[PDB]
């Protein structure tokens, strides 16, 4: 959510700002339904006094007939109840708009259309050169009984694995690695969260209302009939930064930094013919999220650390990768600012995304109304909120495998891993 | 499933057998609809032969007016359609049936009403006597704030849990602890396996067609209208078990045995003012599961080796416990014999339920068409499968808080999990 007094004193610098990313903002619609709430607001308003007058001149007459005034208090009642819901109606309306508004990006971000616009910051590792022909995580997979589309087919259907001993432990041992490296160097608390939300918390991070297709949904409970509309998780990102909502945070506690390990659950729409084959985008896929509570002037210098916290998991596992500066036009909705890590992929010959570091400045803390002071201020400010993968645990185990296979189809452990593997070198 | 060769053979024993379970098998109801069948699946089978005939005329007069034959062909194809709609709806009806009959209980089994009439077969430990008002988990949460219900209600609804710090990390040392052990010691193989399931896998393991109520249930996705009717595992034997669905299995290969550390999702429905206050009844819990896949001579000795081997668990934790054993009235769905252990929970000064340990015979080995054979055999015969909480990982954290609690409301960290926690002894 945009700052409602930003959209009402400068519509046409915030609908320029918003033109960049490819958002047309619709001002005259916005503009006509708003001086109509005015006319509905003051008409509402009005009927309430009067309400509340004639409801308080019965009060005064019965300790003092009540039969004509309680006939009028009654159709004033009855009008009331209209104006308030044909209000609430068009307030319903302003609210689809202005929550359907993306974030504004900052001057930082450069100008683009899509991913083609993007900007490489920085590059890490040389891609390894191979006497053999590279083998994918796929066939890598088959070839140690580790990774099982099939089955993960016939348990469920299309875009899930299963994994099999070895390769499953692997997997494991590097969601406990980054797990670790965030707790112990990196000044993260570790949480342990619902898979399943509310809509308040959609709302709070930006899936609601724009993005409901993106997700799984759950039908109500019998016993828990109004209750009970869930979603699962598309990323940690939703509870954790939900975790601030409607709260005021002394600024001596900020940053509040965290993190979680977690399935992380994607419809995958529009995703047709796209990474059909392996575990580069599944409909359940395992990620460690970062995310960050800040004061509004340090959620620039935060986002450098945050990227810095992914680019060291790479970097201690031996992944080559490039940092890139994503573009108007490919950021995410949320986001204010993103740099996006992309790992060397062997098979494919290309730089695969695996962390998206984002950000979001006030957006989501607008949304949730996660506000800090200082114990002296006479008011509160919004929090500024930030996320990134650290990482993305199946696209890992992608690079690693891939990365580190030999000849014979055995994968090497990457030195780091190797106390988490029982000092076990190779898998095969 | 069991055998319909045996409710055709005996069908007053196996419903003597079923009384005990407190269940009453509708013999009568079953003999009239098998009667009505038989008489629609010969008149089928009749018009199959008649019309595949006629339309074998056809193909020799068409090589040789095949008109008046036409309209012959056309009509027993319309009437064989219709009568084959008929026997499939009366087929239909026999599995509503078929497949609500829950598993016919061992003669090892004590025969009782509920959980009042179950026998106590061991205990081990002897539960500590305190020198202070003992605390219980959600009091010691809140002083350490990190067991968060207020915070989870918010992200979600009643019935979930935030964890933070400390014990979201002692948390996950339990289950890294629990697939160590499994793993390293006890001869199982690790699995990451889809928390999504479709409709085979449910009545592959007997939560379909009777329980539906227990379970979330996912709206299918947009792009898979038709094959994205899901629901969360309430689990890991869910998905497990259903990796042998539709498979011949060498017998020298058995057994099979499976371990995998997962969320949980039960929708907890008939627990009104049961299990209110905590951890103990979630709608979503963590649980490392065991599940062995055996010759049907070795499933006794392998449930006697999987209670063991969750006993381990328990008594390498320093947690006293009894082992149970389940009488006919308490057992679940597709056991034919149960054992349980319940943990000390010193605030609630009682035995918990923290594990249960099941043989289900060839039941959903039925359902799911799971074979095993010897190379010179010339037939396979149906496996038995086994499943076993090694352990409900929150439940553990509640036992562990609660009796290793100190005066101050420190936790005292287990020996065999200080390793996994960097070798820290107390928490707070
Ligand atoms: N089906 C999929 C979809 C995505 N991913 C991986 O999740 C990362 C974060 O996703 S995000 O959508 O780019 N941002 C977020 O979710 C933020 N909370 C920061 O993590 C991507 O960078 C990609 O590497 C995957 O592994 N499988
Ligand atoms: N809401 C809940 C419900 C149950 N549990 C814990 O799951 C264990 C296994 O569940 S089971 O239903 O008894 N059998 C099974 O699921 C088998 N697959 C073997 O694991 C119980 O013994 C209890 O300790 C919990 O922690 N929270
Ligand atoms: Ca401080
Ligand atoms: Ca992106
Ligand atoms: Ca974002
Ligand atoms: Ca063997
Ligand atoms: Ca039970
Ligand atoms: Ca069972
Ligand atoms: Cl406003
Ligand atoms: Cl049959």
């Amino acid at each position: 959510m945009l700052d409602p007094n930003l959209l009402r004193t400068e519509p046409d610098a915030v609908a320029e700002k918003l033109a960049r990313r490819g958002f047309k903002l619709d001002v005259d619609k916005l503009r006509a339904l708003e001086e109509r709430r005015k006319v509905l607001q003051v008409q509402t308003e009005n009927l309430q006094a009067e309400r509340n007058s004639r409801s308080k001149s019965i009060g005064q007459a019965k300790a003092r007939d009540i039969e004509p005034l309680r006939l009028e208090v009654n159709k004033l009642g009855e009008q009331l109840d209209a104006a308030k819901s044909e209000l609430e109606t068009l307030l319903a309306e302003i609210r689809d708009i202005a929550l359907a508004i993306p974030n504004i990006p900052h001057d930082d971000v450069p100008v683009g259309r899509d991913e083609n616009d993007n900007v490489e910051v920085s590059r890490w590792g040389t891609p390894r050169q191979f006497d053999f022909e590279v083998r994918d995580h796929v066939t890598l997979g088959e070839m140690h009984g580790g990774l099982d589309f099939a089955a993960a087919v016939k348990l469920t259907g299309s875009r899930f694995v299963v994994m099999k001993g070895q390769l499953a432990r692997l997997h494991r041992a590097l969601a406990q690695f980054m797990l670790d490296l965030h707790t112990e160097q990196h000044g993260y608390s570790e949480n342990y969260v619902p898979y399943l939300v509310n809509q308040d918390t959609l709302y709070g991070t930006g899936q609601l209302p724009k993005f409901a297709g993106d997700l799984f949904h759950t039908r109500p409970l019998e016993e828990e009939a109004d209750s009970s509309n869930y979603a699962l998780i598309p990323t940690a990102e939703v509870p954790l930064t939900n975790l601030v909502r409607d709260e005021i945070i002394d600024e001596d506690d900020l940053p509040i930094k965290m993190t979680a390990h977690t399935p992380c659950f994607r419809s995958e729409a529009g995703s047709y013919g796209r990474d059909t084959r392996g575990l580069i985008r599944m409909h359940q896929f395992d990620k460690v999220e970062m995310v960050q509570i800040v004061r509004p002037e340090d959620s620039m210098a935060a986002l450098e650390e945050m990227t810095g916290h992914a680019e060291k998991v790479l970097q201690l596992l031996g992944l080559p990768y490039r940092k890139v500066a994503l573009c108007t036009g490919d950021m995410g909705f949320s986001a204010c600012k993103t740099y996006d890590l992309e790992v060397w992929v062997p098979a494919q010959n290309t730089y695969r995304e695996i962390s998206s570091c984002s950000n979001v400045w006030d957006f989501q803390a607008r949304r949730m109304q996660a506000r800090c002071r200082s114990k002296s201020d006479k008011k509160t400010r919004l929090v500024h909120t930030l996320n990134g993968s650290g990482l993305a645990v199946g696209r890992t185990l992608v690079a690693l495998m891939e990365n580190y296979q030999q000849a014979d189809g055995r994968i090497e452990i990457p030195e780091v891993l190797r106390p988490y593997m029982r000092g076990l070198e190779y898998i095969g």
